[PDB]
């Protein structure tokens, strides 16, 4: 495996969904970013508009997220640690990334421009097209991946020999 494959769980009715239907569901509008973002990343990376999500380290599991590495958004009603209420609506979003960009903690004030408490979440990985909505429900996703129906990790690393099961059905659906 030359590229990485992780998992972020987005809680329902939580500010962190409306955070994700903000930037990764509707994205944002180029120039809501001109003027913060590197036009080089600008440019790269925003096909139209521009898909981003951020988080609070730039590690999960101690891997470095990198530009490449693919991320499986799980979506749903989280009742417990790692856990998803399998008895509500939940979805499964395969991104992956074009770009990462480390806000300085220092220059973080724009992130709440589009985010709640968006200043704590200063590691960004942008998306060149809108992460797609697959087909299968969590449990299904987890089935495949041998996890437990309803896992659902607030920050998981897929590792490699379970990642390598997926990984060319997940190439094929990003190509
Ligand atoms: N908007």
């Amino acid at each position: 495996m030359e590229n990485q494959l992780f998992i972020i769980g987005i809680g329902t009715g939580t500010d962190e969904y409306e955070n994700f239907e903000e930037t990764i569901l509707k994205g944002v509008k180029r120039n809501e970013l001109e003027g913060q973002i590197g036009p080089d990343i600008l440019d790269n990376c925003c096909s139209d508009v521009c898909y981003f999500w951020g988080r609070s380290k730039e590690t999960i599991y101690e891997k470095k997220i990198d530009k490449g590495d693919m991320v499986l958004f799980y979506v749903g009603k989280r009742i417990s640690r790692n856990k998803v209420d399998l008895n509500q609506e939940t979805a499964v979003y395969l991104g992956i990334i074009c770009e990462t960009v480390e806000i300085s903690e220092n220059d973080v004030s724009f992130l709440n421009d589009f985010w709640r408490k968006g200043e704590n979440f200063r590691f960004l990985m942008f998306f060149k097209k809108k992460p797609e909505k697959l087909h299968h429900s969590i449990n299904e996703i987890n089935s495949k991946l041998g996890y437990n129906p309803d896992y659902f990790p607030i920050a998981g690393y897929v590792k490699p020999e379970r990642m390598s099961g997926v990984y060319d059905i997940l190439k094929n659906i990003l190509k």
